[PDB]
């Protein structure tokens, strides 16, 4: 595995990529709400790269974003000092891809985009607005409707506990078009008019032998699970034809049943990427 530090023009910073080479095609592991500046919690609570290990696919773990939707926010968090703006989705389909198609051979097209908690709705948003690059998205625990009822009051909530970033500066206020533009329910007609192949999984709440056993990860799971429900009505009433929709009756907001279903869904990724 290697740690490569990939520059952002838009953000005028170096952003640390934790890279596992293997194939043209890659897996983007997208990170959670308290994404460290050091490495990907990926690595840092899965065996992921080993379990990719030889799959015939890259694996891309991009590191820091602590809060950032992996969106482009339209200014900087104004409550937290930061003294930048976020600019994660530039980074993802512009900047990072060029730079790996140029040292590493990685394409910039027929990619994975694999996101959990904060960025399962990120991964989504990702291929519904870059096919070419994700024609595969899954979403594992994700807030699939942040836009509507209380999400954006919750998730103002979230980002300000996790690190004092401001929902406001990322997409504006409520009524701002940036929210429904990245609210991945808003936006399944674009998932389905592309044929994205997308995984969906959200647990029940409650925890097997894999652990995760805590209220915090337990009343996560059970919230948003009413959200990725109503997310595969949706899309079915929409015309969605290409879903796997993993609902078991288990789970809690936790590492373990993430990995899981990394687990799980390699062999559907190598298939749509690799043929």
């Amino acid at each position: 595995v290697e740690y490569l530090q990939v520059p952002s023009a838009s953000m005028g910073r170096d952003i640390k990529v934790q890279f596992q080479g293997g194939g043209p095609h890659a897996v983007y592991l997208l990170d959670g709400l308290r994404a460290q500046d050091d490495y990907n919690g990926w690595d840092i609570n899965t065996p992921a790269f080993e379990e990719y290990y030889q799959s015939g696919l890259s694996v891309i773990m991009p590191v820091g974003g602590q809060s950032s939707f992996y969106t482009d926010w339209y200014q900087p968090s104004q409550s937290n000092g930061q003294n930048y703006t976020y600019k994660w989705e530039t980074f993802l389909t512009r900047e990072m891809p060029a730079w790996l198609q140029a040292n590493k051979g990685v394409s910039p097209t027929g990619n994975a985009a694999v996101g959990l908690s904060m960025s399962g709705g990120s991964a989504l948003i990702l291929a519904a607005y870059y096919p070419q690059q994700f024609p595969y998205a899954a979403s594992l625990s994700g807030f699939l409707n942040p836009s509507e009822g209380w999400w954006p009051t919750l998730i103002g909530l979230a980002m300000n506990d996790s690190g004092g970033y401001n929902a406001n500066s990322m997409w504006g206020p409520s009524s701002d078009p940036a929210w429904k533009r990245n609210d991945p329910m808003v936006q399944i007609p674009r998932l389905v008019a592309n044929n994205t192949r997308i995984w969906v999984y959200c647990g029940n709440g409650t925890p097997s032998d894999l652990g995760g056993d805590n209220i915090p990860a337990k009343f996560l799971e059970g919230l948003t699970l009413r959200t990725n429900q109503t997310f595969r009505d949706t899309y079915a009433a929409d015309g969605g034809r290409n879903g796997v929709f993993n609902f078991p009756p288990n789970g809690t907001h936790s590492w373990p049943y993430w990995n899981e279903q990394l687990v799980a869904m390699k062999a559907d990724i190598q298939h749509v990427l690799n043929g």
